[PDB]
């Protein structure tokens, strides 16, 4: 039994459209759905074509990492846009980020196809088979396409991209369904006041099934809240299973006290310090005590200091690129997380800024 006249269906996909400067990312996202919420990321909704699809354009990357990492941690499928001759520093940084995230499901869009030739595209596909070997991208399809209605081959490859997104989406729907039996968690990416509605948050159910009228909590505030209604693609629903992009009206909390990164759930860890078992990228600088990193967990991102580095429980003066270590980290702000949440560490002053992933010890 469910609300309304026709069940939602577990038909949905949340897709991140990412990549380097001048890669056709925004034009692709903009031609795949209707412009919705827009901050440092922009949602393009499309519930007109079978799935409730949300495409998130990380338009503030490469300027900021938060734009990219937010788009990624609310999405289940990544479309990495690489333009002709587009093997540059940011395409490399995106590949490294996806691989440090263990991001399973994606597609390479070889954009701007009308600006290039088959034989060049075949050479770039060959190249990418190399760069992505032994990474999570290794078996991602590369689809050549453009979004130029005036080209000789207008919108070639867009139908093929969409068909591959739907194939991957079907696999993710089964994976997310397995998570329905877990306790609900919802990650919030936006919060605002709505006249006559009060506190509304937008987010995605990460696991479990969130139900209308649930009495639960919000973290890191650690405050009791009630879910007054859940909306998906403009329609109120009684329940929202894992994977569902939601808008929720909340009782007992004010939008001004919520930030992107807050979590609705019955229990989360809240700390300002972290002890992480980390795997350091081969493509970063050795990590040293008392140095500065940026930490991302869920949809949160804050500066941290490395207090202590251990290898085999013994304290060391460095963690080399491409090594494993424990990092004791300290920070100012209280963050919420559970142990399943992958942490990413960055050095914002580098060229390739991603340093490591880790999990709470």
């Amino acid at each position: 039994h469910s609300s309304g006249l026709v069940p939602r269906g577990s038909h949905m996909a949340n897709v991140a459209i990412i990549g380097t400067e001048k890669s056709g990312r925004t034009s692709l996202a903009a031609n795949l759905g209707k412009k919705g919420t827009s901050s440092d990321i922009t949602m393009y909704n499309n519930d007109k074509e079978g799935r409730n699809m949300v495409f998130v354009d990380a338009h503030s990357y490469p300027k900021t990492l938060k734009s990219l990492i937010t788009a990624l941690n609310i999405s289940d499928i990544a479309v990495l846009c690489i333009p002709p001759q587009g093997l540059d520093a940011h395409t490399g940084e995106c590949i490294i980020a996806l691989d440090l995230l263990g991001f399973k499901h994606g597609i390479i869009a070889l954009t701007r196809s009308d600006s290039t030739h088959m034989h060049a595209i075949d050479e770039l596909k060959a190249k990418l088979k190399v760069i992505t070997s032994g990474t999570v991208l290794q078996d991602w399809e590369c689809i050549s396409l453009n979004t130029n209605k005036s080209a000789k081959n207008p919108f070639e490859g867009v139908d093929e991209l969409k068909a591959r997104i739907n194939e991957v989406a079907e696999k993710i729907e089964a994976e997310n369904a397995e998570l329905n039996s877990l306790p609900a968690r919802i990650f919030i990416d936006h919060a605002f006041n709505v006249t006559g509605k009060g506190c509304v948050v937008l987010g995605v159910v990460k696991q479990g099934i969130s139900k209308d009228k649930d009495k639960t909590k919000i973290f890191p505030l650690d405050r009791d809240i009630e879910i007054r209604s859940i909306q998906s693609h403009d329609v109120d629903i009684d329940s929202a299973p894992a994977g569902t992009r939601v808008g929720m009206r909340l009782k007992n909390v004010q939008a001004k006290d919520i930030e992107r990164g807050f979590i609705i759930s019955d229990k989360e860890i809240v700390t300002t310090d972290y002890t992480l078992e980390c795997t350091v990228s081969k493509f970063t600088k050795k990590i040293e005590p008392a140095s500065v990193l940026h930490l991302f967990v869920g949809l949160q991102s804050e500066p941290v200091r490395v207090e202590k580095i251990l290898v085999d429980g013994n304290e060391v003066e460095e963690a080399k690129p491409g090594s494993t270590c424990v990092l004791e980290l300290s920070g100012n702000k209280k963050l919420a997380y559970s142990k399943q949440d992958r942490f990413l560490l960055a050095n914002l002053d580098l060229t390739q800024r991603f340093a490591a992933y880790g999990f709470s010890k």
